[PDB]
């Protein structure tokens, strides 16, 4: 019933900050982290590593514009030309606020910005921004722990160092 | 899969502020609105006008402390010292801050509390002062909206007047 939230995002210590503003918020849609365009517009189409994945949208991108290989705004400008991906919510990561006022001139209905570093509370007010629906839960769905548990130890070990434990 | 929200109110004007603040917010549990504490806990316990309904616990009570019959202390008491109940979130409604601060010395873990007259800003900062779980939907669920719809027609038959037209 809950959609995923798809974290596109390259440089692992931001993708740290970012799960941990996450994982801190208790917003329980389950990430999936790709770490460049390609592997994002693979995600979004069901191609390449996610080719057997199941049909659906995920209910938010959060899109870092830093991506090698594929840009970030290469990624969103296909977004926005696709009759079946323009409905996406998409929460920009940018490196300033003159960054933020850049991309909204491109007219691509980006629907809310947060500036580098991301730290939480800055973080659930862009979610706040999009204006979409949500609902509280008691308990988490199981998946979703499983997956951010799952990323914070592929993360620990390429970083090869934890900030918590659980 | 997503639990109700036991809305606890009787004074229909605050009943209308408090349905407008959860519409406007798009929180998207489908809520139930009970008009005293003798109606509450006949929910809560699965009685009364709600012996058929399904089992379980709602996921969040908004309760406010005013209440004719039975009185919203007795009701956060009684959920408390059970043990099938008392883990349920509760925003307790107040008067004014003294109000709040005074339940507080009863160490009946209130969970949040909004001063009246409730409005959107202080409502989502009391849901987010709970510090549970929650996520993002691009679609509401149909019998969410249902219920709120079927509220505010049966409330502006009451009030005699509506504020806005869907
Ligand atoms: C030494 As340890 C607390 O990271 O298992
Ligand atoms: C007169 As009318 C806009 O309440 O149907
Ligand atoms: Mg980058
Ligand atoms: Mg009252
Ligand atoms: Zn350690
Ligand atoms: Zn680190
Ligand atoms: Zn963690
Ligand atoms: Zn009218
Ligand atoms: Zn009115
Ligand atoms: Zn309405």
């Amino acid at each position: 019933m809950l959609k995923p939230i798809l974290l596109v995002e390259d440089d692992k210590r931001d993708l740290e900050l970012t799960l941990v503003a996450l994982e801190r918020s208790k917003l329980s849609n389950e990430v999936i982290v790709v770490r460049d365009g390609a592997q994002a517009l693979d995600y979004l189409n069901r191609e390449g590593d996610f080719r057997a994945r199941e049909e659906g949208n995920p209910a938010v991108i959060l899109l870092d514009l830093k991506l090698p290989k594929v840009n970030g705004l290469e990624v969103l400008q296909q977004v926005r030309s696709s009759t079946q991906l323009r409905s996406i919510p998409v929460v920009m990561l940018t490196s300033s606020q003159e960054e933020s006022d850049v991309v909204k001139s491109y007219e691509l209905g980006v629907n809310a910005y947060v500036v580098k570093p991301v730290e939480f509370k800055q973080f659930v007010a862009a979610i706040a921004d999009l204006g979409i629906f949500w609902a509280v839960l008691n308990e988490p769905p199981p998946g979703s722990m499983k997956a951010m548990r799952r990323y914070e130890a592929k993360l620990a070990a390429a970083l090869e160092h934890h900030h918590h434990h659980h």
